[PDB]
Protein backbone atom coordinates (compact mmCIF):
# COMPACT_ATOMS: atom_id res chain seq x y z
CA UNK A 1 0.00 0.00 0.00
CA UNK A 2 0.84 3.64 -0.98
CA UNK A 3 1.54 5.90 2.53
CA UNK A 4 2.09 8.82 3.00
CA UNK A 5 5.14 10.76 2.72
CA UNK A 6 6.28 13.27 5.42
CA UNK A 7 7.32 16.55 4.20
CA UNK A 8 10.14 19.27 5.09
CA UNK A 9 9.15 20.63 8.10
CA UNK A 10 8.02 17.10 10.41
CA UNK A 11 10.51 16.75 13.09
CA UNK A 12 10.47 12.77 12.27
CA UNK A 13 12.51 13.33 9.23
CA UNK A 14 15.20 15.24 11.23
CA UNK A 15 15.00 12.39 13.86
CA UNK A 16 17.87 9.59 13.89
CA UNK A 17 16.79 6.08 12.75
CA UNK A 18 17.21 2.74 14.63
CA UNK A 19 19.22 -0.50 13.22
CA UNK A 20 16.84 -3.08 11.80
CA UNK A 21 17.14 -6.76 13.36
CA UNK A 22 17.89 -9.43 11.91
CA UNK A 23 15.51 -11.28 13.98
CA UNK A 24 12.78 -9.00 12.43
CA UNK A 25 13.60 -8.98 8.39
CA UNK A 26 10.99 -12.31 8.55
CA UNK A 27 8.36 -10.89 9.97
CA UNK A 28 5.74 -10.14 7.77
CA UNK A 29 5.11 -6.53 9.20
CA UNK A 30 8.72 -6.23 8.26
CA UNK A 31 7.80 -7.44 4.80
CA UNK A 32 4.58 -5.35 4.80
CA UNK A 33 6.70 -2.17 5.26
CA UNK A 34 8.97 -2.90 2.23
CA UNK A 35 5.89 -3.72 -0.35
CA UNK A 36 4.52 -0.80 1.17
CA UNK A 37 7.92 1.49 0.49
CA UNK A 38 8.31 0.06 -2.74
CA UNK A 39 4.42 1.29 -3.53
CA UNK A 40 5.56 4.12 -1.65
CA UNK A 41 8.28 5.06 -4.40
CA UNK A 42 7.03 4.09 -7.35
CA UNK A 43 4.10 5.50 -7.15
CA UNK A 44 6.00 8.81 -6.00
CA UNK A 45 7.76 8.22 -9.17
CA UNK A 46 10.76 8.39 -7.15
CA UNK A 47 14.26 6.39 -7.29
CA UNK A 48 14.62 5.86 -3.45
CA UNK A 49 12.72 6.19 -0.33
CA UNK A 50 13.92 5.76 3.17
CA UNK A 51 11.59 4.75 6.38
CA UNK A 52 11.67 7.52 8.23
CA UNK A 53 9.93 9.50 4.86
CA UNK A 54 6.80 7.34 5.27
CA UNK A 55 7.48 7.95 9.50
CA UNK A 56 8.87 5.19 10.70
CA UNK A 57 12.37 5.37 12.33
CA UNK A 58 14.05 2.04 10.93
CA UNK A 59 17.44 2.23 9.30
CA UNK A 60 15.58 0.71 5.96
CA UNK A 61 15.92 2.22 2.17
CA UNK A 62 14.85 0.69 -0.45
CA UNK A 63 15.70 2.17 -3.75
CA UNK A 64 15.23 1.50 -7.93
CA UNK A 65 14.56 2.70 -11.07
CA UNK A 66 12.62 1.28 -13.91
CA UNK A 67 14.01 0.79 -17.42
CA UNK A 68 16.87 3.08 -17.25
CA UNK A 69 19.71 0.56 -17.99
CA UNK A 70 18.88 1.45 -21.75
CA UNK A 71 17.61 4.80 -21.50
CA UNK A 72 20.19 7.25 -22.61
CA UNK A 73 21.33 10.45 -20.42
CA UNK A 74 19.05 8.95 -17.48
CA UNK A 75 21.27 6.30 -15.21
CA UNK A 76 19.80 3.42 -13.41
CA UNK A 77 20.06 1.87 -9.96
CA UNK A 78 19.00 -2.12 -9.86
CA UNK A 79 15.90 -2.34 -7.37
CA UNK A 80 16.71 -3.48 -3.78
CA UNK A 81 16.39 -3.17 -0.56
CA UNK A 82 19.20 -1.40 1.99
CA UNK A 83 19.26 -1.96 5.82
CA UNK A 84 21.27 -0.27 8.61
CA UNK A 85 23.66 1.28 5.70
CA UNK A 86 27.18 2.61 6.67
CA UNK A 87 28.86 5.07 4.19
CA UNK A 88 32.48 6.51 4.31
CA UNK A 89 33.49 9.03 1.68
CA UNK A 90 36.07 7.58 -0.64
CA UNK A 91 37.43 10.62 -2.25
CA UNK A 92 37.17 14.69 -1.99
CA UNK A 93 35.81 14.22 -5.65
CA UNK A 94 32.38 15.30 -6.00
CA UNK A 95 30.05 15.37 -8.94
CA UNK A 96 27.21 17.99 -8.79
CA UNK A 97 23.27 17.38 -9.00
CA UNK A 98 20.78 18.72 -9.44
CA UNK A 99 18.61 16.96 -6.17
CA UNK A 100 15.11 16.26 -5.34
CA UNK A 101 13.25 14.63 -2.32
CA UNK A 102 10.10 12.99 -1.66
CA UNK A 103 9.83 14.99 1.34
CA UNK A 104 10.77 18.14 -0.41
CA UNK A 105 8.15 18.54 -3.14
CA UNK A 106 7.99 20.80 -6.11
CA UNK A 107 11.71 21.44 -5.21
CA UNK A 108 15.21 20.83 -6.45
CA UNK A 109 18.66 22.07 -5.42
CA UNK A 110 22.81 21.59 -6.68
CA UNK A 111 24.21 19.73 -3.99
CA UNK A 112 27.89 18.16 -4.58
CA UNK A 113 28.68 14.94 -2.85
CA UNK A 114 31.87 12.44 -3.06
CA UNK A 115 31.49 10.73 -6.27
CA UNK A 116 32.74 7.64 -4.33
CA UNK A 117 31.88 5.41 -1.47
CA UNK A 118 32.25 2.35 0.33
CA UNK A 119 28.98 1.54 1.77
CA UNK A 120 28.15 -1.27 4.57
CA UNK A 121 24.45 -2.64 4.61
CA UNK A 122 22.47 -5.67 5.14
CA UNK A 123 19.44 -6.68 2.16
CA UNK A 124 16.41 -8.39 3.27
CA UNK A 125 18.10 -11.77 2.92
CA UNK A 126 20.39 -10.99 5.66
CA UNK A 127 22.95 -10.70 3.63
CA UNK A 128 26.15 -8.25 4.37
CA UNK A 129 27.66 -6.10 1.73
CA UNK A 130 30.82 -3.83 1.78
CA UNK A 131 31.37 -2.44 -1.57
CA UNK A 132 32.45 0.66 -3.52
CA UNK A 133 29.65 2.87 -5.01
CA UNK A 134 29.74 5.86 -7.16
CA UNK A 135 28.58 7.73 -9.70
CA UNK A 136 24.98 7.98 -9.55
CA UNK A 137 24.02 5.03 -7.12
CA UNK A 138 26.75 7.21 -4.74
CA UNK A 139 24.52 9.82 -4.87
CA UNK A 140 21.05 8.12 -4.77
CA UNK A 141 22.55 6.02 -1.86
CA UNK A 142 23.86 8.62 0.35
CA UNK A 143 20.64 10.87 0.00
CA UNK A 144 18.73 8.11 1.00
CA UNK A 145 21.00 7.24 4.23
CA UNK A 146 21.41 10.84 4.95
CA UNK A 147 17.52 10.33 5.88
CA UNK A 148 18.62 7.50 8.52
CA UNK A 149 20.44 10.47 9.94
CA UNK A 150 17.73 12.92 10.18
CA UNK A 151 19.27 14.64 7.20
CA UNK A 152 17.86 16.51 3.94
CA UNK A 153 19.61 17.69 0.99
CA UNK A 154 18.81 21.00 1.80
CA UNK A 155 20.75 20.61 4.79
CA UNK A 156 23.52 20.11 1.93
CA UNK A 157 22.56 22.58 -0.94
CA UNK A 158 25.97 23.62 -1.94
CA UNK A 159 24.93 27.42 -2.35
CA UNK A 160 21.08 28.47 -1.53
CA UNK A 161 21.38 30.26 -4.68
CA UNK A 162 20.68 27.32 -6.52
CA UNK A 163 17.80 26.38 -5.24
CA UNK A 164 14.16 26.81 -6.17
CA UNK A 165 11.17 25.84 -7.59
CA UNK A 166 11.19 23.04 -10.25
CA UNK A 167 9.01 25.21 -12.68
CA UNK A 168 10.88 28.35 -11.74
CA UNK A 169 13.99 26.49 -12.42
CA UNK A 170 12.78 24.88 -15.33
CA UNK A 171 11.39 28.47 -16.85
CA UNK A 172 14.20 30.54 -16.18
CA UNK A 173 16.90 27.89 -17.62
CA UNK A 174 16.21 26.58 -21.03
CA UNK A 175 17.74 24.37 -22.93
CA UNK A 176 17.04 22.23 -26.37
CA UNK A 177 14.10 19.83 -24.19
CA UNK B 1 -2.87 45.59 -10.30
CA UNK B 2 -1.99 42.50 -9.04
CA UNK B 3 1.52 41.44 -10.72
CA UNK B 4 2.91 37.72 -10.74
CA UNK B 5 5.11 37.07 -8.04
CA UNK B 6 8.54 35.71 -8.92
CA UNK B 7 9.49 32.48 -7.04
CA UNK B 8 12.44 31.29 -5.71
CA UNK B 9 14.78 30.37 -8.56
CA UNK B 10 14.45 33.13 -10.54
CA UNK B 11 17.59 34.45 -11.28
CA UNK B 12 16.02 38.10 -10.83
CA UNK B 13 15.43 37.69 -7.34
CA UNK B 14 19.21 37.62 -6.89
CA UNK B 15 20.15 40.71 -8.63
CA UNK B 16 20.88 43.54 -6.78
CA UNK B 17 18.36 46.76 -7.27
CA UNK B 18 19.32 49.64 -8.39
CA UNK B 19 18.11 53.34 -6.07
CA UNK B 20 15.31 55.24 -7.33
CA UNK B 21 15.75 59.03 -7.92
CA UNK B 22 13.93 61.74 -6.10
CA UNK B 23 12.46 63.30 -9.72
CA UNK B 24 11.43 58.98 -10.18
CA UNK B 25 9.11 59.07 -7.25
CA UNK B 26 6.88 61.56 -9.17
CA UNK B 27 6.44 59.62 -12.50
CA UNK B 28 3.21 58.16 -13.20
CA UNK B 29 5.25 54.92 -13.84
CA UNK B 30 6.54 55.04 -10.46
CA UNK B 31 3.45 55.31 -9.32
CA UNK B 32 1.66 53.00 -11.44
CA UNK B 33 4.39 50.17 -9.85
CA UNK B 34 3.85 51.35 -6.19
CA UNK B 35 -0.05 50.83 -6.58
CA UNK B 36 0.66 47.50 -8.68
CA UNK B 37 3.20 46.73 -5.41
CA UNK B 38 0.47 47.20 -3.21
CA UNK B 39 -2.62 45.47 -4.79
CA UNK B 40 -0.07 42.70 -5.03
CA UNK B 41 1.63 42.25 -1.71
CA UNK B 42 -2.74 42.67 -0.51
CA UNK B 43 -3.96 40.32 -2.59
CA UNK B 44 -1.23 37.81 -1.34
CA UNK B 45 -1.49 38.58 2.19
CA UNK B 46 1.84 39.40 2.88
CA UNK B 47 3.12 42.41 5.10
CA UNK B 48 5.82 43.73 2.66
CA UNK B 49 7.19 43.55 -1.24
CA UNK B 50 10.07 44.06 -2.71
CA UNK B 51 10.25 45.42 -6.23
CA UNK B 52 12.21 42.69 -7.63
CA UNK B 53 10.14 40.17 -6.63
CA UNK B 54 7.68 41.14 -9.36
CA UNK B 55 10.73 42.05 -11.49
CA UNK B 56 11.71 45.39 -10.89
CA UNK B 57 15.31 45.90 -9.94
CA UNK B 58 14.30 49.01 -8.39
CA UNK B 59 15.20 49.73 -4.37
CA UNK B 60 11.63 49.69 -3.56
CA UNK B 61 9.87 48.65 -0.91
CA UNK B 62 6.48 48.73 0.47
CA UNK B 63 5.12 46.98 3.60
CA UNK B 64 1.78 46.91 5.79
CA UNK B 65 -0.44 44.54 7.12
CA UNK B 66 -3.64 44.79 8.97
CA UNK B 67 -4.67 41.19 11.02
CA UNK B 68 -2.37 39.10 8.62
CA UNK B 69 -3.66 35.83 8.04
CA UNK B 70 -0.21 34.66 7.36
CA UNK B 71 1.61 35.55 10.06
CA UNK B 72 -1.53 35.42 12.75
CA UNK B 73 0.28 36.70 15.87
CA UNK B 74 1.71 39.59 14.74
CA UNK B 75 1.43 43.30 14.98
CA UNK B 76 -0.07 45.18 12.42
CA UNK B 77 2.02 47.05 10.01
CA UNK B 78 0.70 50.51 9.02
CA UNK B 79 1.35 50.36 4.91
CA UNK B 80 4.01 52.79 4.01
CA UNK B 81 6.83 53.21 0.80
CA UNK B 82 10.67 52.28 1.96
CA UNK B 83 13.07 53.74 -0.92
CA UNK B 84 16.67 53.17 -0.87
CA UNK B 85 16.79 51.83 2.46
CA UNK B 86 19.65 51.83 3.92
CA UNK B 87 19.57 49.24 7.02
CA UNK B 88 22.92 49.01 9.85
CA UNK B 89 22.52 47.03 12.72
CA UNK B 90 22.60 48.41 15.86
CA UNK B 91 23.03 45.10 18.06
CA UNK B 92 24.12 41.72 17.73
CA UNK B 93 21.26 41.02 19.45
CA UNK B 94 18.55 38.48 17.79
CA UNK B 95 15.07 37.49 17.87
CA UNK B 96 14.01 34.32 16.08
CA UNK B 97 11.20 33.97 13.93
CA UNK B 98 9.20 31.57 11.48
CA UNK B 99 9.60 33.64 8.39
CA UNK B 100 7.69 33.08 5.37
CA UNK B 101 8.27 35.12 1.67
CA UNK B 102 6.16 35.61 -0.95
CA UNK B 103 8.54 34.51 -3.55
CA UNK B 104 8.84 31.22 -1.27
CA UNK B 105 5.82 30.13 -1.63
CA UNK B 106 4.15 27.29 1.07
CA UNK B 107 7.41 27.45 3.29
CA UNK B 108 8.76 28.63 6.93
CA UNK B 109 12.33 29.02 7.93
CA UNK B 110 13.50 30.00 11.53
CA UNK B 111 15.90 33.35 10.96
CA UNK B 112 16.93 35.56 13.48
CA UNK B 113 18.17 38.60 12.79
CA UNK B 114 18.99 41.92 15.05
CA UNK B 115 16.01 42.78 16.72
CA UNK B 116 17.61 46.77 16.40
CA UNK B 117 18.36 48.14 13.81
CA UNK B 118 19.28 51.74 11.90
CA UNK B 119 17.36 52.49 9.06
CA UNK B 120 17.60 55.49 6.45
CA UNK B 121 15.20 55.74 3.63
CA UNK B 122 13.39 58.24 1.60
CA UNK B 123 9.65 58.09 1.06
CA UNK B 124 7.58 58.55 -2.30
CA UNK B 125 7.44 62.24 -0.67
CA UNK B 126 10.65 62.23 -1.04
CA UNK B 127 11.07 62.85 2.76
CA UNK B 128 14.00 61.19 3.87
CA UNK B 129 14.02 59.41 6.92
CA UNK B 130 16.83 57.90 9.70
CA UNK B 131 15.16 55.88 12.47
CA UNK B 132 16.41 53.27 15.10
CA UNK B 133 13.62 50.33 13.98
CA UNK B 134 13.05 47.53 16.35
CA UNK B 135 10.81 44.55 16.99
CA UNK B 136 8.63 42.83 14.27
CA UNK B 137 9.49 45.83 11.84
CA UNK B 138 13.01 45.64 12.51
CA UNK B 139 12.63 41.81 10.99
CA UNK B 140 10.08 42.99 8.21
CA UNK B 141 12.04 45.72 6.63
CA UNK B 142 15.44 43.43 7.19
CA UNK B 143 13.82 41.13 5.25
CA UNK B 144 12.73 43.30 2.58
CA UNK B 145 15.87 45.05 2.27
CA UNK B 146 17.48 41.55 2.18
CA UNK B 147 15.57 41.55 -1.61
CA UNK B 148 17.01 44.80 -3.07
CA UNK B 149 20.17 43.05 -2.20
CA UNK B 150 19.27 39.94 -3.92
CA UNK B 151 18.67 37.95 -0.19
CA UNK B 152 16.20 35.25 0.01
CA UNK B 153 15.82 34.52 4.01
CA UNK B 154 16.25 31.08 3.00
CA UNK B 155 20.11 32.56 2.61
CA UNK B 156 19.55 33.36 6.81
CA UNK B 157 18.28 30.50 7.98
CA UNK B 158 19.46 29.12 11.39
CA UNK B 159 19.43 25.90 10.43
CA UNK B 160 18.25 24.44 7.35
CA UNK B 161 16.62 21.51 10.12
CA UNK B 162 14.21 24.75 10.86
CA UNK B 163 12.52 25.23 7.51
CA UNK B 164 9.77 23.17 6.05
CA UNK B 165 6.58 23.13 4.03
CA UNK B 166 3.81 25.90 6.24
CA UNK B 167 1.18 22.85 6.42
CA UNK B 168 3.57 20.24 8.27
CA UNK B 169 5.27 22.92 10.22
CA UNK B 170 1.53 24.10 11.02
CA UNK B 171 0.70 20.88 12.52
CA UNK B 172 3.77 19.68 13.87
CA UNK B 173 5.90 21.39 16.25
CA UNK B 174 9.89 21.12 16.21
CA UNK B 175 11.85 22.13 19.44
CA UNK B 176 14.21 25.31 19.44
CA UNK B 177 17.25 25.05 21.15
ZN1 LIG C 1 14.75 11.94 -0.15
ZN1 LIG D 1 10.14 38.15 0.99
Amino acid sequence: SVRKILRMGDPILRKISEPVTEDEIQTKEFKKLIRDMFDTMRHAEGVGLAAPQIGILKQIVVVGSEDNERYPGTPDVPERIILNPVITPLTKDTSGFWEGCLSVPGMRGYVERPNQIRMQWMDEKGNQFDETIDGYKAIVYQHECDHLQGILYVDRLKDTKLFGFNETLDSSHNVLD
